[PDB]
């Protein structure tokens, strides 16, 4: 198990544009295209990301390429953030993956204002972090996935993923 399989499990794989849990146009492995409600705007974003006139459908390879880029970007957002980085560097590999997942899902901004959680993780107070992270919209909106992520942080193992 690793970050890629992990997210492949949480996000699934779809080759035609679809709406994510928030109702935003997405494609591939959780690749967000746009927050706007216009299908054509999404199609425009897609073509631009792929480099060709796609008509809203892409290939597996193409999905995989976006994915790669996206993981990469998430790590990099982490490393460039002053609040996150320190936390990240303090963690073990398995938990790092948990942190990436979250950033992938909600953005830097997103995970960066979980200050208290951050503090607790930095301290390696896992059970406590786990309760704090659950007091969130995130958890209430996507409970099965948040649970997986939180037990990851809590246990440092991949048991939630099998
Ligand atoms: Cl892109
Ligand atoms: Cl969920």
């Amino acid at each position: 198990m690793n970050i890629f399989e992990m997210l492949r499990i949480d996000e699934g794989l779809r080759l035609k544009i679809y709406k994510d849990t928030e109702g935003y146009y997405t494609i591939g492995i959780g690749h967000l295209l746009t927050k706007s409600p216009s299908l054509n705007a999404a199609k425009s974003e897609l073509d631009k990301a792929i480099g060709r006139n796609t008509n809203g459908v892409i290939t597996k390879d193409e999905a995989e390429k976006l994915f790669n880029q996206d993981v990469d970007a998430a790590v990099r957002g982490i490393l460039r953030n002053a609040k996150l980085k320190p936390v990240y560097d303090s963690l073990d590999a398995v938990r790092r993956a948990a942190g990436i997942n979250m950033v992938f899902q909600m953005g830097v901004t997103g995970v960066a204002g979980f200050t208290n959680s951050l503090r607790m993780l930095q301290q390696k107070r896992w059970d406590e972090a786990a309760v704090n992270l659950a007091k969130s919209r995130w958890y209430n909106q996507t409970p099965n996935r948040a649970k997986r992520v939180i037990t990851t942080f809590r246990t440092g193992t991949w048991d939630a993923y099998k």
